[PDB]
């Protein structure tokens, strides 16, 4: 079959969010955090034309017990997205757009703390 | 000194191979990529392993997304200087794997990043 | 604005702590962690936070993976400069911890990977 690759230098983005909503393990608060994200990535795109995809993934966070961590750690999701060179004309415009995302999210998700860091990444993009 | 780390993103493709939960479906990719990495491996003389996590990708529904996301893997892997002698080598072959691995998935389109990384290995 | 975050990779060593799901060896690894990281934030006042992941490693059977991969945790963090000072102290910190968890995991070999990041912290 025909096929077709790029490469290029490029950034991507990783947020950490707890999960706070009754939900009853980490499958469903996956779903939760994925229907609130394609929200507001949705609601973004279509203002300016960028979405936001995210990879999320199921974790718990540990830190000091004396600053409120339970024993073994708090329930977090970790999301994950690449600004693609197909889909994405100006990274500065990017990564703007991702701060804003994550104070968003940190909002719908009423979290007191989130954090969102930026990594050098070369992706390859195969179809 | 520095060296690599791979991320590939696929799907689990539930209209081909019918896994029935995340756990099902972490299985299943895992299978394929030891398969996939041992049969490089008999070639190459580079064996590729890979960190596999379950996760979901929020992607546009119009685009064809499922309501709250598709089910997907994250597979990360890296280049230790243990086993590794030449750094061009192993990306080729990693970049050989992610395409095996968008076919046997039945995949339209693949991720794989690279990543600069510094390994301390403790034996 | 630079900084780094670490990402360790972990067995579970069911030979030794006998856990019977991933949310198990999750809570064991995690509270491992917990304990080591307080013991020495009380000798350094260098606190090292970590998310962790459940996951598998995949590698060849033939060292003695089990078939579609092997229970294993990714533990990640990062020198948030709200609360660090010095970054080389910080690393020597996190390799420190390392070999203890290591230690405490039974594990032969373990990991410890250090990647350059732009960390916004949002309070």
């Amino acid at each position: 079959a025909n096929a077709m690759a790029h490469m290029g230098k490029t950034l991507r983005f990783e947020i950490v969010s707890g999960v706070n909503f009754h939900t009853n393990s980490q499958s469903e608060s996956l779903d939760l955090v994925g229907g609130i994200w394609q929200k507001i990535a949705k609601e973004e795109f279509e203002k300016s034309n960028i979405y936001v995809s995210a990879v999320i993934k199921p974790s718990k966070t540990v830190y000091n017990q004396e600053w409120g961590c339970p024993e073994n750690g708090e329930e977090t999701v970790v999301l994950t997205g690449v600004a693609n060179e197909e889909f994405v004309d100006d990274i500065e415009k990017w990564k703007d757009t991702v701060i804003k995302l994550a104070k968003e999210l940190k909002n719908q998700m009423k979290q007191s703390t989130l954090t969102c860091e930026f990594i050098e990444t070369e992706l390859h993009y195969f179809k």
